[PDB]
């Protein structure tokens, strides 16, 4: 009512920071639209990112109206409170909702029209839901601005309008946390799968060590008993690695040629150990060592290089796209939603002190800037792809 807010810093710092976002964002979205609208909608991920790029556009279009209003209350600030600021929040939760759907879609592809119709109807669901939340926030901004200095939208809203403001901010907390928990669960399952794929590849490489290091002992061996002990250990290690299922041959049947090449590949190496085993059983040292050294030949070394390469962890396991989403959530959306509820409470009722209401506003405005940073960082999911370079 009689509270004074220090605008000496916010009128220089924030319009300058938002000029940078408006500049970068238009270049980023300019490149994103000419790349995404020139390609067809053959997958669900393309449809969701085609909707995210048009939502990012409306978010960037809001910034010039904020640059002028924060720099200077008047008819411009009244309009910002009524139209542009509401549009910013509308497209923000649209971007969050689609980011959650992109995380689910990309997670389902790591585990493996009617499929495309589902993605298209879910797009309509998000756009209609957020508009039905934003529309009353625009209409109910009806209260005469008595003073030309009091720059707060809560003071320009009616009794029912202030109630709808409190409801929407709670619904938006539910919208954020449902999408944020979706991104956490998906990421955890991917990271858990990466550990499971690592252990299986580590056990495969350990069998190769109890085949390479044991062969070095045979080269320095003197008695027939020392060669016979190492030959039995090498045969067991090669047999154990043959039974193993690598992460590359995960979605492959045991009757497939790819699975058969891996099984027979080890049998060629097992055979050479078995040939030297017959010589070692009799009591031969030089005759058994010559047959054991046949595993180091140009042809057999290629087989060892092939079987090791098949065992290796693929790039399909390392999901960079889901990690970009979780990083965007922690930097852009998490700090903002951790300061919205204490700020919304100071807006609904004049219960806080002048210094208390001011401190909450500066924290809200600073965190709101990081939320705006997502609009210039969201098309990077498209830029870090195979068909984008
Ligand atoms: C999906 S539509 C939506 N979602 C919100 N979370 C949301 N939060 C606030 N709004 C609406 O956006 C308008 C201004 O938001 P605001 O953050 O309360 O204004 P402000 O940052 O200038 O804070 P004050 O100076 O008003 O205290 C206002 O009409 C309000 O009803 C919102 N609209
Ligand atoms: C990242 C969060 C940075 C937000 C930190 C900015 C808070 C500024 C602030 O509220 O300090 C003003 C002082 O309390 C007078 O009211
Ligand atoms: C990230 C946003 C950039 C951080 C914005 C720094 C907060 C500066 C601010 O708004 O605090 C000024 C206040 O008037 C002091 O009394």
């Amino acid at each position: 009512s009689l509270c004074t807010r220090d605008y000496k810093i916010t009128q220089v710092l924030f319009p300058l920071l938002y000029t940078v976002l408006f500049f970068v964002g238009l270049i980023t979205n300019g490149l994103a639209m000419r790349i995404f609208f020139q390609i067809r909608s053959k997958s669900n991920f393309i449809i969701f990112l085609k909707n995210t790029v048009i939502s990012d556009l409306l978010m960037i279009l809001t910034f010039p109206f904020k640059i002028l209003s924060d720099a200077k209350t008047g008819p411009l600030r009244t309009f910002v409170c009524q139209v542009t600021s509401v549009i910013f929040y509308f497209t923000m939760y649209i971007s969050i909702s689609f980011l959650g759907l992109i995380t689910i879609d990309r997670y389902q592809k790591t585990t493996r029209p009617k499929n495309l119709l589902g993605a298209k109807i879910l797009s309509v669901v998000i756009w209609a839901f957020m508009f039905l939340l934003s529309l009353p926030n625009m209409i109910l901004t009806n209260r005469q601005p008595r003073d030309k200095n009091v720059k707060k939208c809560s003071f320009l809203k009616s009794e029912f309008g202030l109630v709808w403001h409190e409801i929407v901010n709670y619904i938006c907390q539910v919208i954020f946390w449902i999408n944020f928990l979706i991104v956490i669960v998906c990421y955890t399952l991917i990271t858990k799968e990466l550990y499971r794929s690592y252990v299986r590849t580590a056990d495969l490489e350990d069998n190769w060590e109890t085949l390479n290091d044991n062969l070095k002992v045979i080269e320095k061996a003197d008695n027939a008993a020392q060669v016979k002990d190492a030959l039995t250990k090498m045969r067991a290690a090669a047999l154990d690695a043959q039974k193993a299922t690598p992460p590359k041959l995960e979605d492959k049947s045991p009757d497939s040629p790819e699975m058969k090449d891996f099984r027979h590949g080890f049998d060629i190496l097992v055979g050479q150990i078995d040939d030297a085993l017959k010589l070692a059983n009799e009591g031969k040292v030089k005759e058994a060592q010559a047959a054991a050294e046949q595993l180091k030949t140009t042809r057999n070394a290629y087989i060892q290089k092939y079987l090791r390469g098949v065992g290796k962890v693929p790039r399909k396991k390392v999901n960079v796209k889901v990690f970009i989403i979780i990083a965007v959530f922690f930097i852009c959306f998490v700090p903002f939603h951790f300061a919205r509820i204490p700020y919304t409470l100071s807006q609904t009722r004049d219960v806080f002190d002048c210094t208390a209401e001011n401190t909450l506003f500066y924290v809200k405005e600073s965190t709101l800037w990081l939320t705006s940073l997502n609009a210039c960082l969201n098309p990077f999911i498209y830029f870090f792809l195979c068909k984008s370079f």
